[PDB]
C-alpha cells in the first residue's frame, strides 16, 4: 500500500492548479449528499491520492464542486447513464465507468458490466491508472 501511495505521488504532473486533498469531514459531506456508504479503501485512495494527476485518466475528485470530476456529479451522469445505484464510480473511460462494489471490488460497466475486475481499488490504481 505504502509502495503504491508513493508511486502515484511522486509520478504527479504538475497543472496550473494544483488539486487538493480532502479530509475525512469532507468525505462524511459527499456520502451524505450521495446517501451511500464509500467503501473503506475507496475512502482510503481518496484521502491520500486524490489530488493526483497522471496518466490518461483522471479519477474522481470531492474538493471542486465545479470539477468535471467531482463524485456527486460524475454519479449522477452515471447512474442516469445506466451504471446500478449501488455501484459508486472511481474513474471515467469515454462513455464507460470503473466502478466500486459495496465491498471493495473495482468494475468496468461499459455504456452492463465487464468480465474485467479488480480486487480493490488500489489493484485498480496500480495495474490501470498507473499503466496509462
Ligand atoms: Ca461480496
Ligand atoms: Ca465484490
Amino acid at each position: 500500500l505504502e509502495e503504491v501511495i508513493e508511486q502515484l505521488r511522486e509520478a504527479n504532473e504538475p497543472v496550473p492548479v494544483p488539486l487538493e486533498l480532502p479530509d475525512e469531514d469532507q468525505l462524511v459531506e459527499i456520502e451524505e449528499q450521495l446517501f451511500i456508504n464509500i467503501p473503506f479503501v475507496f475512502k482510503e485512495f481518496l484521502l491520500t491520492v486524490s489530488d493526483v494527476v497522471y496518466g490518461s485518466l483522471e479519477p474522481v475528485t470531492v474538493t471542486d464542486p465545479q470539477s468535471h470530476t467531482y463524485l456527486p456529479e460524475v454519479c449522477a451522469t452515471a447512474w442516469d447513464l445506466g451504471v446500478p445505484r449501488e455501484l459508486i464510480p472511481i474513474c471515467q473511460d469515454g462513455e464507460d465507468y470503473y466502478c466500486v462494489e459495496e465491498d471493495g471490488t473495482v468494475l468496468l460497466w461499459s455504456a452492463l458490466v465487464t468480465e474485467e475486475s479488480w480486487e480493490s481499488v488500489w489493484h485498480w490504481a496500480r495495474d490501470v491508472w498507473l499503466e496509462s
